[PDB]
């Protein structure tokens, strides 16, 4: 399936299916560009990274740059070094940077390719479902500094994104729980009477056909840009897709890498949900709905107060909550509710 | 003085007088910002720096952070260690940064104010009049890597620009006299004083030099508020720079900006008159205007022909952007950029003037 992606006035056709890549030479004219920076994380599998080289090759030369991969050699210092490199191998303004992996891949390759010459071409090979079915249906960019994570970056649209399903109907359960994790909040805070699967076809073990995850990666399409196609920067209406990432974030650093982003923010709705309840926005109901579809995908599966909310750090902190399932809480024309500091711990405290 | 300028729906005010700054209070909101975080390279002189610090203070708390200047420095790297100090600071999204000095801290102060948080205010306080009157109306900015300068960087414009020409009108005639042959560029690419007003000693009063400001703005805005990233007709400020960047880039810093970029436009006025496109009373023209600022004078040349071919070509056509006539410039293929004999540049290099 191929569709096109508009954020404002830069588009780019997204094409997601087995071995897409097999077909670049259908999507991408061979006068294009004139070479090829394919980059990529260490904890990025070989073959994939030989695999998508072998096809872009077709089109122009290609040249593999590998780079540590980890939360702590995300960087500016990395993509310095990677930059360096790209223009020893004559990279120009007709090369184009090819990130194959991950968020974190995707993130150094885009701050990269946007810097440069004051930005070139980005192409994106997802090989994970969270980045595919979300982080690739957003144009921020960002590294860390010593100081805090993803604190120095910006915006920046690719130019194509090519997703092969057969790769990410094979990669750990774990790892596609948590792009799951953040396509259940897509269900959660947006109304849609019409999809293309029911709940019934959600699974705990988090195995899925090919067909099965390009369905899925359909609908986060349809859902994110229904809203970010006028809300570029998810500042407005766009601040929805923050459900969770509140107290989510702080969990996640709380956890110190023992839980994934997706496990961390599946956390952080519910909380959210209690929240919302416990200020008289939202039904008893849909506090449990939250619970069931979370469930369903088995994010409570692989899962102290106070460490987590010093983290989280007036007497209130602004908050996206819903009076109910689809229905989204404004305040003052905003979505952002100021939550008493005192309730959040609470709740923090009471637990799942 | 106070202009509205506009890079197409980024808007920003730019004030200019004698002590503009000792009355920043009526220039910006007091809840605008609840920091200033001031970034100026070691090159600028302290005074101006603590006299800067001083009159923002009045708005918000402020905090100084110096880097060593020198082109080796403006790197990526330096702009990384400005965002770790700012950020322990206790920088937000409500702080804003101000960039105290040059060409070199803009650049500096410019790509890490435009990273932070993906983005917080810049507002520039250009102490030399080369920065004042063209490099703050320019929204460009970036870093050098080790195999090339500006090669990493964006577009990123800024909130507010405070341009005080007492300190403008104290500061070396040999720096005005760098901005002044951008001015005089301006006068024959495409005003409240006229040639009479010029001197070549490049000594001028804060007066002056407010109103030659007020023409820079006019006159480059005219054109880049619709071309912000200076890729069409914005290219017509790159006039003398096509040879002139490679003979500075040759002569290693013994001539400035404004100088090698004064013998480029000789040089292309040259070629145009040699390619049948302009005139002989226009080449003319460009010595007389160049002279009347001393900007032929000086000028210490010392490399060779071969060094400024090097930086220059690293085909028997190179691009250059040349005129037709004073006020008019040489359109080719719908584009300003005009194919050139290598033959004719190298001609030109050689004989010099
Ligand atoms: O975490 S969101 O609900 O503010
Ligand atoms: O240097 S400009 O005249 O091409
Ligand atoms: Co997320
Ligand atoms: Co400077
Ligand atoms: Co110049
Ligand atoms: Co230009």
């Amino acid at each position: 399936t191929t569709k096109q992606i508009c954020f404002a006035d830069r588009c780019f056709n997204f094409a997601f299916g087995e071995h897409v890549l097999e077909s670049v030479e259908s999507y991408i004219p061979r006068d294009e560009f004139d070479q090829y920076i394919m980059i990529s994380d260490s904890g990025v599998p070989d073959s994939i990274v030989h695999y998508a080289a072998e096809y872009f090759g077709k089109l122009a030369p290609v040249h593999i740059l590998r780079f540590q991969g980890g939360e702590e050699y995300k960087t500016l210092s990395t993509v310095t070094n990677l930059q360096e490199r790209a223009i020893a191998l004559g990279a120009n303004r007709r090369t184009a940077i090819v990130a194959v992996g991950g968020g974190l891949t995707g993130n150094v390759a885009g701050v990269a390719a946007g810097m440069m010459f004051r930005g070139i071409a980005l192409i994106h090979v997802p090989t994970t479902f969270l980045a595919a079915s979300d982080s690739v249906l957003s144009i921020k960019q960002a590294v860390n500094l010593t100081s805090g994570k993803n604190l120095v970056g910006f915006y920046y649209p690719p130019r194509f994104v090519f997703a092969d399903t057969r790769i990410l109907s094979e990669s750990p359960p774990r790892q596609v729980k948590a792009g799951m994790c953040e396509l259940v909040k897509n269900m959660l805070i947006l109304e849609n009477d019409n999809k293309e699967f029911t709940e019934d076809d959600l699974n705990s073990a988090n195995v899925y056909s090919p067909k099965q995850l390009e369905t899925f990666i359909n609908f986060c399409i349809s859902a994110k840009m229904s809203v970010l196609s006028e809300d570029i920067y998810e500042k407005k209406k766009g601040l929805i897709f923050e459900y969770g990432h509140t107290i989510g974030h702080a969990i996640e650093l709380a956890e110190q890498g023992g839980i994934t982003h997706g496990e961390a923010i599946a956390v952080g709705m519910i909380y959210a949900a209690k929240i919302a309840n416990r200020m008289n926005l939202m039904p008893e109901h849909d506090v449990s709905a939250h619970y069931w579809l979370l469930n369903k995908i088995g994010a409570l599966q692989d899962i102290d107060p106070d460490s987590i909310f010093h983290y989280l750090i007036e007497d209130n902190l602004g908050m996206i909550l819903l009076s109910g399932v689809g229905k989204p809480a404004m305040y003052n024309q905003t979505l952002l509710t100021p939550v008493r500091k005192t309730l959040i711990k609470e709740v923090i405290r009471e637990g799942l």
